[PDB]
């Protein structure tokens, strides 16, 4: 069926259609080359900025039951963990991280266990505002990661706390990794500054989810579109389709979808490892 599946938890809320789910998810992942002979051994950890809300309003008023994408969030992290990079999870509210569990690869001997064990970091994240309140020339972060998933469209785009955070990183020459709709978080830099100005990135093409609802992936149409808005802000988007390809622009590492999750994870691993 191509009809949105009701989410009994929320009012007028829907999960993707059974059809879409068989079209864009799977019981197992694509975790590839996770061998790292000479891993990192310093203190620097990966700061993750995740979604604290699962429900996105659509144009027909309905709610799309979403959040951060399991794969896009877990795969990159799996590699970094493997390459010797630990991670902390921050959320804007402090509320627990919300995932699109309908895309979670149960039956995956590696990813699933990984999640269950570091689950705590996701269930009890720090509060970004506090995190930001401590950042300085010697903060031990190295990288900021904004996993994809429609959940990234909520709050992050207009959060002054991801603004400072993002400005702390770029400024102090740290890494900034992201995919799916993750980049919508960059919008948070419109009110003055924008050190991410001329950078190029690959991101989920607005054209896509402009057509996904047609198959029930979403219960209505998005309110606005981050792709176009990024352009106005001063950023260059490289792709117009989904192809699992990744892009690296001087510390800014991005991906276009879950299909590029593993590939992105390897790029970060290499770049950071080569940098440390």
């Amino acid at each position: 069926s191509k009809n949105p599946q009701v989410d009994i938890a929320e009012d007028n809320a829907f999960f993707p259609s059974e059809y879409s789910l068989s079209q864009y998810t799977s019981p197992v992942s694509d975790l590839d080359g996770v061998d790292y002979p000479k891993p990192y051994r310093g203190k620097h950890k990966i700061l993750v900025i995740a979604a604290d809300e699962r429900y996105l309003p659509t144009d027909n008023g309905k709610l799309f039951s979403t959040g951060n994408h399991p794969i896009e969030t877990l795969l990159p992290l799996y590699h970094l963990h493997a390459a010797g990079f630990e991670f902390e999870v921050a959320t804007i509210s402090g509320l627990m991280t919300k995932f699109e569990y309908w895309a979670m690869p149960q039956k995956d001997e590696k990813v699933m266990p990984f999640f269950e064990q570091h689950k705590s970091l996701f269930r009890n994240p720090k509060k970004l505002a506090d995190v930001v309140a401590s950042l300085n020339a010697d903060s031990e972060y190295a990288a900021i990661f904004v996993p994809g998933g429609h959940g990234a469209l909520i709050g992050l785009p207009e959060s002054q706390d991801v603004a400072a955070a993002l400005q702390w990183a770029i400024k102090n020459d740290r890494f900034v990794i992201s995919l799916d709709h993750g980049p919508a978080a960059f919008l948070a830099l419109r009110h003055g500054d924008n050190p991410l100005n001329g950078y190029s990135i690959c991101a989920f093409p607005d054209a896509a989810d402009k057509q996904t609802p047609e198959i029930g992936y979403m219960p209505g149409h998005l309110t606005w579109y981050f792709g176009e808005e990024l352009k106005k802000m001063g950023m260059n988007i490289i792709n117009d389709d989904i192809t699992g390809r990744v892009h690296k622009d001087r510390k800014l590492l991005t991906g276009d979808s879950p299909f590029a999750a593993n590939a992105l994870g390897k790029l970060a691993a290499q770049e950071m490892l080569a940098a440390y």
